[PDB]
């Protein structure tokens, strides 16, 4: 068996010895809970991103940044690939844990997912449990974690405080930017289950997708952060069967696909909130079908809408 | 010395290390011998094809894979070089060594080409000769070699079959993929040798090629991880004199250049040839002439062969 | 604290492990020095030029080599990035200290830099100095350093002799190829600290830049290695407030900018008096601004100039 938590807490520890390198900052709480600050009160740090997306993906994934250009503009970018995407993303990286505590609030990404089983039917779909007495949480945040906060993460994981780690970043900063754009596969292999295709299929998964710069607010981010992947990132699949429901994987497929997310999401203000879950998802794919032996490509790159989205500036 | 038996068989220790995240599975026979399977029964892995590249290239080089798009169509591409060409790609990684022990017939890559000195004229021309008490063999075939298979290859090495590995994956698998678009380079050496070029005037050598999509079956395979090299891989070279002859290295001089592979091989009847073996070349170099200090430039890309080759279907 | 003479201490002797591999070679000189030659009477290879790179920037950068295209042409490419930038290049990289002793004349890079602070202001103007009682130099020579120049670097940097490590290569070999174009961000901090604008403002630095070609002689590859940042080197950075003098940072902004350095150089009669300073900066740059939340596109891309530095014979 494959254990997420016990692969991902050595990469944490790994984290642990470089700090001051990695620009982040860990503290041991009165319980025994490790919460290390990716950047909160922290700069953190390109390799720290790396390092917070591959603890996301179980440490089932390879994540590398290079830098590369959209129309000569020079961007760093996420290149990563998994032949384990359905643990990896849907039973790993996936922020699909609502951690709620009296008034704490904060989405959990991550191995701890496998252990407290959250949401109950993603494990089903996928057939993974994970088996160990160590548990890692990823959280989006701009506030750090509590004794409290902990101690319930332990308690659904059936795991002893002093043997839980959280990483720690708020949307905007240098790792929001990189460990979102490293969802890059992720959201293809999401996309796909949320569309009906099962994910148990899925043999592998290969993904490039621009980093963010950072903007001013977490609100911002959050736009040009998924924007990455909606209308930049890319995605080569390999699969034991395709369906023709995968014309609908890419991001351009969806009714509320055209604008930057911040627009997107201004625009719901004065309608419920309301935006189709659909539109989150890549924005190119190639799907190599291991059946007929074919490669089926679907979606665009909107290099247009990204740099809207990026608040690029040219002279 | 660089013994490239010794060095590959670290990589190998270490792909036994992380058999289930790699995918992969290994024996140890009756006789000792060390069978790993990359792709016949197991699926293998991105990672296990970087690996067995590494291996097949005796240790001696880099190799990585980075995601890109060609006509933005993402693919993985593999990304390597190398400062022993000659040894890494000639006296190692090549398929030069034909292995028939009757019923199972293989052809081998790999270090203990360089104990079994397969072929002869080879180790003459890069003037190396492996010594190791270790052998470590890249088998591209659709079985599993058994006990006699490997006492042979041990006894060919002048090694107990004991002190034997052998890596084994199919044309038509990931591995198959990824090992097949990492002889980029090799190609490239092997070609400029082919033509009368002395492989001890090349100092080293970097390449880019996509990695084919996995087709229906190893024949159709066979032609598309091809053409991955042929249409599509890109060198840069450097080397201490130049020659005007180097201008035919490209894939594009041979007669035979223009059809997916798979068409030209059944399309003269054949399994071999007449088939141009100079057919079988990089399609782009640059080539850095350390005496003149001028780089030339031969050769072309062609996605839109690609394309055919890779089955690809645009909506 | 971090410590660019203890960090890069630690890959110099990881170099020391792999010399044939590596292709460079060390000498122990009669007070205890370590002379590394990776270039002088030597190969060196991409590898021992991205360990010197990351050397000369105190351990505190990730540098990678991919393989990819100008307009077709395959280059080898430095991608490197960095979250301390003002340190690892304005501290540790830069060649800033002009080394002459008696009839022997090297330029001094890396991380010795910070104890025998060369130059003064430098350190005032990042606020940062080492203490180590190691020595990392790194060293742009034709000829090794002898006995008197190693206690000449060890007293300047109250070490002992014994404690002192120099890497050495020439600018024309594959090691200064490489590691100069590893001073793709270094180049743009450097220039903006030239220009005016606070380097502690800068927060990271991504960059992109090709390889040059090895050229005739180390006057030649002056001029390609430089022309590979000037007109071919792309860097992504983040700074904590924008200013609008940061639209002079490309090499396009000043009056010598057009024709390949080379050219230049030999027109000033060899006298870098004679030539605009501001020349030596980064062909084009994004700058993400975490005030504003704007990122700021100036310079560009000139492949034409940097073929004919590069000596590109087409056919």
């Amino acid at each position: 068996m494959l254990s997420v938590n016990e692969i991902a807490a050595e990469i944490v520890e790994d984290m642990l010895d470089y700090e001051e390198e990695l620009r982040i900052e860990s503290k041991k709480l009165e319980n025994g809970a490790i919460v290390v600050d990716c950047g909160v009160n922290v700069p953190g740090s390109y390799d720290a991103g790396i390092m917070y997306t591959q603890v996301c993906m179980g440490g089932l994934a390879d994540v590398d940044i290079v830098v590369d250009t959209i129309n000569d503009v020079p961007f760093a970018f996420v290149t990563e690939y998994t032949d384990h995407p359905a643990i990896a993303c849907l039973g790993s990286q996936k922020a699909g844990w609502q951690i709620k505590v009296d008034k704490y609030f904060a989405m959990g990404s991550g191995p701890a997912r496998a252990l407290a089983l959250k949401p109950k039917k993603t494990y089903e779909r996928i057939e993974y449990e994970d088996d160990a007495d160590v548990a890692v949480i990823a959280l989006e945040a701009n506030q750090l974690p509590d004794e409290k906060v902990m101690e319930f993460i332990a308690k659904e994981c059936d795991v002893d405080p002093e043997n839980v780690y959280a990483l720690v970043a708020p949307t905007a900063s240098i790792v929001g930017s990189v460990q979102i754009s490293g969802r890059i596969v992720q959201t293809a292999i999401f996309k796909m289950n949320e569309i009906g295709y099962d994910p148990k299929l899925i043999v592998s998964g290969a993904g490039r997708c621009p980093i963010s710069p950072i903007l001013e607010n977490d609100l911002k981010a959050m736009g040009s952060t998924n924007d990455s992947m909606m209308y930049y990132g890319s995605v080569f699949l390999t699969v034991k069967k395709y369906d023709e429901i995968l014309k609908n994987v890419p991001s351009c497929t969806s009714r509320d696909y055209g604008k930057p997310f911040y627009e997107i999401f201004k625009a719901a203000n004065y309608d419920f909130y309301k935006i189709d879950p659909n539109l989150f998802a890549p924005a190119q794919i190639a799907v190599n079908d291991l059946e007929t032996g074919k490669t089926y490509v679907h979606g665009k790159l909107n290099a247009e809408v990204l740099f809207q989205s990026y608040q690029i500036v040219l002279e």
